[PDB]
């Protein structure tokens, strides 16, 4: 009757080294709570054998490709093992910045004005026609692939073409967004509970996090309700984090949802959890409890 | 070495019997084109061992749960085998009728008026408040769960709504109430970047290909179907289902990411009209997997 829990960690993606640390910490947190957990480095053990190996339940602490993008989640649904975080559709949809935006937009949720361009339009249209496509966005602009690399800030119209070429190296769909002044915030969600937001200050020569975020009580409440809508819009469950950006006018704009967040002692979700009053061990036991 | 190709067929879903027929036909079609293909009934053989067994490539001819919903596609991505049809995101997004509609709607593509309801609203609101939520849709109405038929009804009078909502909320926490459309229904098969000839569907069941539309209407529908398909990130192949209203406007219904491939199915019928044999069809679909 007691459950054997596999903590999937490391793997083969670019984020392997961070995932080893998330996994190690999750493992020690689950053990502290009395959970019969085992570390499973998926670089050396194939996730297709988890069931044969005796596991009843899975905690996902991989990041990036093969971890948070739906592929692993599909394996686990095929094996019929319960697992933490979001299902197939949500894990994959949250990787696609265009379709994430489209869903949010149809629900009237705030996103930064933008224009999407596919490959066929890029090949069809002259640099001057492209400039006219995006004129209503004003300046400056952010150009990026829909699926980080290949991103540029465009300060005037003449710089657009170069930024579009670079972005179309990596993808057949590209986003041109109106630039936002910042700062950036992230909001962790655990089950139905929204945790305290964190303000992020990225380096300029190191990354700094502030929790409490510094927002007014009224702003926090708006941001919390917004994050929760953004998360439910994409059909996320279990847990995740919503990244939001402020503009000069103080309004929030939705960036993305991360469906397998970092769990190292320096990561964001543990920081918000601690501020909410949970120990790391309580956090991980709660995430696991939300898998059924 | 010629590539060894696995044709996944049968499985354990409600559509097993149709998938055995699709798979049998695909198998014979691929062999006729010179492909080294083998039938693999996934009820008896686990898909997680396809690579160990020596397969280089996969043709998906399963339907329904575990075939066209992203889970199988995730196994195959993990194993790094190329496979036919759409990837994980598109396979799974096409099963979520709410999100499919939201994406289409944000792109300005035509869908029928509708209201979405979650479980918390259903528990919160009185039958009369629900009737008022959907009054703007008029009558009759189609009530259905947001994910895969099972809990789906036609509501002819306001008084029937509650019962139809109860039934739908048996199977899902999100439910769609949609305005009924006078028809007829069409389906548009897509193969790579090529749109095939539409088929008109007449429920009593009859299929017409050519569909009977004017050249100009066919062109619009073809362009519309292609946008609908690309909107949801589909690739390889699939079918787009579209419906007319009384004034002839097209409305998008759904995209099917692993269509029937029996000798009597719709995609083979459109392909035959386009000038392809069934063997050519399946060889094309396989070629689009890389
Ligand atoms: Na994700
Ligand atoms: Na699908
Ligand atoms: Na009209």
């Amino acid at each position: 009757m007691a459950e054997k829990v596999a903590v999937l960690l490391g793997g083969t993606s670019a984020e392997r080294e961070v995932s080893l640390l998330s996994g190690q910490a999750v493992l020690a947190g689950l053990k502290e709570a009395g959970i019969d957990a085992y570390g499973v480095d998926t670089k050396d053990f194939p996730v297709t054998q988890l069931k044969e190996q005796g596991f009843d339940k899975v905690f996902i602490a991989l990041h990036g490709r093969g971890g948070e993008d739906g592929t692993l989640q599909g394996v686990l649904e095929f094996l019929q093992l319960p697992y933490t975080g979001s299902g197939v559709m949500a894990s994959a949809l949250t990787m696609d910045k265009l379709r994430t935006k489209l869903v949010w937009q149809a629900l009237g949720l705030p996103i930064s004005p933008y224009v999407a361009l596919n490959r066929q339009q890029f090949e069809t249209l002259s640099p001057e026609e492209l400039v006219a496509c995006v004129a209503k966005l004003g300046l400056p602009l952010i150009v990026k692939p829909s699926h980080s690399v290949g991103m540029s800030k465009v300060d005037h119209a003449s710089e657009l073409q170069k930024a579009l070429v670079e972005a179309f190296q990596h993808d057949s769909d590209v986003l041109i967004e109106k630039w936002l002044s910042g700062p950036e915030f992230t909001v962790a969600i655990l089950g139905d509970e929204v945790l305290p937001s964190i303000r992020i200050q990225p380096p300029g020569v190191k990354t700094q996090y502030f929790c409490p975020s510094g927002l007014s009580d009224e702003s926090e409440q708006q941001l919390a309700a917004l994050a929760l809508q953004a998360y439910h819009a994409l059909d996320c469950s279990g847990w995740g984090r919503v990244d939001v950006m402020q503009d000069r006018d103080g309004h929030f704009y939705l960036l993305e949802v991360n469906t397998s967040p970092g769990m190292t002692s320096h990561s964001l979700v543990p920081m918000a959890a601690r501020q909410y009053g949970l120990s790391f061990s309580q956090l991980v036991a709660r995430i696991l409890m939300l898998a059924d």
